[PDB]
């Protein structure tokens, strides 16, 4: 009985080792954040437009100018290989088969190059900056291997206090490795090359990365660039002013700061202020959640745990299934509210509760 | 111990096969919609008018100009024959005995003609449009058989995702049939007559039926015509502009779109804008729910599951009982708030919570 | 362990026959009303005034011009004899010992005269009108026996639908009788005297009693007169205009209409509009509930179930105990908020939540 | 598994005798107050400032002009010796080791002098006034022994009705004594000296202590003076007008008046009106609670039960641990919201929910 994302979560919890399941499902501190990410969607209800011809519906939509089957993406998530063998590839392939982009995490279990070589869909690369020099290396790799978009994640200055991992003393599975970091020279005896090892043996990122650093990166990357982790129209506007082609409003699926607002709380305002593509994630599970954000102006929604449940439960076929249900879910919702074309969504179909 | 509608639900759940019970009680997706339909009534409380002579009370009221014992109706519900033998007839007879209208669903287990022949109460016909041509046939049948009012249901462009039926793999009982469709010629070898079979072997409706189509129907039907499934003062106003004699605000008892607003949320506004009869359903279980909607301007309330619980629990006598309790409930409520005449209800007796 | 009213309820439920307990604790329909009566008190919180000399506190206060130990009264409740032997007397004596009034219900188990003969405290008489003629008789009896105040209860036009009694098929204990009605001549063969029996064998009241009838009563009774059962500043104002010396805002302890507002919701407005004594009841259990209403302008609070729990649990000594705890509770609360004199309470010490 | 304050509470409940645990954890009456103290923090959520260099963070801050490691203090709590041997000393030492002040309660199990002799950190003395004369004695003792700050607690005019202690018939452990009162002469046969014994054998305080009395105290104490127990910007402003150097907004950890507002409800207003140091306590458990109050203008937060859980669970080492976790918690939170310097906190980083 697999008819929604929740059913896949249930199945995933039965198949995953508790430790891994907690790594996946867990949130920061009390986990009031993740609950909030879910609850915030009830602040809006639908006001369908009747007697509208919805016999022919369309979910197609442009994201940053490029058309894709639907306004969805499989967002960047670390250690997918722990959920299922070659998890990263299984995800990218289901995404490509669904006609939507896939974002490879800097902390993936499959390197930037190997994926690009084994998958021809639209690949995006999410970037964390541990060491500026090493950062430039990955960016260039992703560039030379055909990744169309770069995403800078900024909400992990320091690691979120996730008590589930603490209790379980979570440890990256032995057979898994941070493949994008493998090979990084450790022979040089001079300056860097040694302070670099300091960063490399340090599971902590460059907390100094600031606006000036964003400029640096904007020059390095010539294609579409997005800043992820924003929770304010002000920050989103600055990102656009500094060169970003768009932003991703999110609270990292409630895994960084338990009391962070839901990005849904600043979506309309960010959309109105930036005048540029505003994507979003964190809390999405139902097609209705997705449509509400879209109706509010979001350009597209990135899926995090949702598709991961499909991966953990049934691997690649599982992701396909989740993507299928969600597409059907979205389509069904568009029909129900009388908005046959997904690109015509607006605040009109919503009611503030 | 049968003193309220809830008691009948309990009894019905004990007598119905789980599968049928779920078909009856179930809602869309998470079923937050049905819960909401119930909760919305707590947003209003009573402010009784004391020292008012309520020794002589009257529940009589005109609905679309015709007087009936009380502002209630047994709304259109499909597959009543699955709840109890000849369920459709049992309902129409209890309605007629109570002095209120009965609405026969396009998907009833008893045909338009047979009911009209076995029942002389005020019969209304609810219409779904699968095939325009077949639609015209039923409308004319209902017309020639004496049905006084036609109701076009518009919130089923596509079928609601009702997960209870999915888990149970619900299937229309073998001994039951969609009687209003039986007999529809299947011999013609030409154009229609074959594309018609396409609609007929397709448990899916004409999602293209739009405002232009409403005009078509308005000409075909010469008597009172209502549009059901509206959830906005705007749509209700358009319906009036297009010819409708009134509208029925509803979210299909939370069975079509889980996140739909409750029609109670747009009742006052629809009443103020249309200046025409505004009926309502979805969530009604207590006389107090009914009075609140009436106090807000509703012309009458259509009962869905409430009377069905009486049917499933004790057949025709069960419906009589439910109608009796509710009438007593309403009467008792009118007395309590100091409004002896139901036609004098107004926002005055309410308090926004 | 008896330290609050709730502890007495617990004890009372252990000693009372379920049937009687349900008669006492029960409310109308779903009983959302009684829950609401309790919850409404959380809409206000205290803002104590520090460094105020509260070494000498005073709970004394005038009620309708007459001073009493504290702004409390044991309100009118029917069938007290079912809770404990000679319940009516036990209550009046504890009230008198506490220095506050006691209100005898028209439906008491001890007649107006017998109580007045066995108790010298301040006795008030609550009146229900079944038959105008019989009503005049009781009023005059209460008048000639020294009752200082008359209270007309108006929220029982018809009896509240209390499902607990329905399930239990509640029946007035055999050894108990409606003593204020006993003796009423049944010999006359003429007009009244026979239509009177119609009222007397009818556990239903005069639902016609209106404003004109209030005038009638205002002339009959020469002393202090209050109208009980009001739930609107408008009705309270009319009562004053018609002669009442004050009013009692209440929803009959949530026993008449489940969806009625809490009188706390219209207390400030009634106080501001009438410019006359506004008393209140329904939901009071803690001293803090009492102080909040007092701070809002209430002249005094009538206790219903609270003192009855003391009666049912430990008879007369039980009521004394409840009154003692509550007085200590109130006193302690006054001290805590820095208002040493109960007559100085005002909206200042409150915070709208 | 000790990763947060709650874990220490759990451990403390397993090690403490129920009676003592209830004395520590318990609140007034229904204990809606303590729940409220916790819930009020959800009325605010964070809006992090991204791409801010937080590689170098600072929690240092001035409190009343004196710098300390972080804006925290271990507040005054009575009978710490009942939670753990020499509890008072264990607390002061952990506080001193953490670089923050410690406040000794008038009702401590270790006298003002002994502590000052065994601990060289910044010691503050909280004062209750039972007898003015005895009060002056303790103040002078604290003065001559080096206590830098005096804190007058005003929310215990009378003792809070704490039903847990009532049920348990709580009694101060035999081996424990109110050491600051020990030795107080009981030989004098004259006036005071006998009315003093009246206060001394009276576990009740001087409820008359008013503003005039505050003036008296302001002259007596030459150093920093704070008034604790305030719940209104008005009272805080008066305190400043009367000489106070600052105030401590608090409801005594919900132990005095169950329906008291949370001091968080008047923090911003008190900060805006007084223009002077406004400290706060009551309900703090997470670093996020602390940052929210700080962001709202609080000068520092006093810990009550939080550090006591560490004491009861693991003595002095337990307190160190709690202080360590909280410091790490605060630091981590500052980083997450993009405010590297704790002294730069402002309403900007908050979102009203
Ligand atoms: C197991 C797991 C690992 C994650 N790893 C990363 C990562 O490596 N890079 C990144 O930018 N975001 C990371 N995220 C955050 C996601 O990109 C996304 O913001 C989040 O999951 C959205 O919320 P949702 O899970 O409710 O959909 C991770 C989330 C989860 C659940
Ligand atoms: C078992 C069941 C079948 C239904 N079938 C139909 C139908 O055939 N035509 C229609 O117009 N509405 C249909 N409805 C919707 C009802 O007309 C009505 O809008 C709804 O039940 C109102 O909500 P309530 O059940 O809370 O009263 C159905 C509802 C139920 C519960
Ligand atoms: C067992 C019971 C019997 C009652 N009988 C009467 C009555 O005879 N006359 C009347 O005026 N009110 C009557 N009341 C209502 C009370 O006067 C009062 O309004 C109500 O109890 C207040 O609410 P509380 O119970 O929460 O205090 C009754 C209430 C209870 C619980
Ligand atoms: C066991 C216990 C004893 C207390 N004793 C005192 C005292 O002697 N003097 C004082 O000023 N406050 C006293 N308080 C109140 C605290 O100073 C502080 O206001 C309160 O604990 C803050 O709330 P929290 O426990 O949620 O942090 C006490 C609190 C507790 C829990
Ligand atoms: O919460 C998150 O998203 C990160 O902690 C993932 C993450 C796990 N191991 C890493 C090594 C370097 C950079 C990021 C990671
Ligand atoms: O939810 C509803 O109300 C419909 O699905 C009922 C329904 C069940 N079988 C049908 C065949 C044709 C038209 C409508 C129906
Ligand atoms: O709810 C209430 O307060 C009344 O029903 C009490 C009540 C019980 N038996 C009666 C006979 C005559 C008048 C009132 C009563
Ligand atoms: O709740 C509180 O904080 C006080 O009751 C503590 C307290 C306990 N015993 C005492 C003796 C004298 C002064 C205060 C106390």
């Amino acid at each position: 009985n697999l008819f929604n994302v929740e059913d896949y979560r249930k199945l995933a919890q039965k198949r995953l080792p508790k430790m891994v399941y907690d790594y996946l499902e867990g949130g920061a501190e009390d986990e009031y954040g993740v609950k909030h990410n879910r609850d915030v969607f009830q602040q809006w209800r639908f006001k369908p437009k009747r007697l509208v011809d919805v016999s022919r519906r369309s979910l197609q939509a442009e994201v940053l100018g490029k058309r894709q089957s639907m306004p969805l993406l499989i967002g960047p998530t670390a250690l997918n290989g722990a959920l299922w063998p070659k998890g990263d590839l299984a995800l990218a392939r289901a995404a490509t088969k669904a006609g939507i982009p896939f974002v490879l995490s800097t902390a993936s279990n499959m390197s930037i190059e190997d994926l690009a070589r084994q998958c021809d869909g639209d690949l995006w690369f999410q970037l964390y900056v541990i060491h500026r020099e090493i950062a430039q290396g990955m960016v260039l790799k992703a560039l030379h291997t055909g990744y169309t978009t770069l995403v800078l994640t900024t909400d992990v200055a320091v690691n979120g206090y996730r008590e589930r991992d603490l209790h379980n003393r979570f440890k990256i599975p032995p057979f898994l490795t941070l493949k994008n970091f493998e090979g990084i020279d450790l022979g040089k005896m001079d300056k860097a090359n040694l302070e670099m090892q300091a960063a490399l043996m340090s599971r902590q990122m460059d907390a100094s990365f600031n606006w000036e650093a964003l400029r640096w990166l904007r020059d390095l990357w010539p294609h579409k660039l997005l800043v992820k982790g924003l929770l304010s129209a002000e920050d989103a506007d600055r990102c656009i002013a500094e060169g970003a082609d768009g932003v991703i409003l999110s609270n990292h699926g409630g895994r960084q700061l338990d009391c962070a607002i839901s990005p849904m709380e600043v979506l309309a305002q960010s959309v109105a202020k930036t005048g540029k593509p505003v994507l979003i994630d964190s809390g999405f599970r139902r097609g209705s959640d997705i449509v509400k954000a879209l109706a509010l102006g979001a350009e597209a929604v990135l899926l995090g745990r949702a598709t991961l449940y499909g991966l953990a439960a049934r691997g690649e076929t599982g992701v396909d299934e989740v993507l299928t249900l969600l597409k059907a879910d979205i389509d069904r919702t568009l029909a129900q509210i009388g908005c046959p074309d997904i690109t015509s969504l607006s605040p009109d179909y919503l009611q503030n509760e």
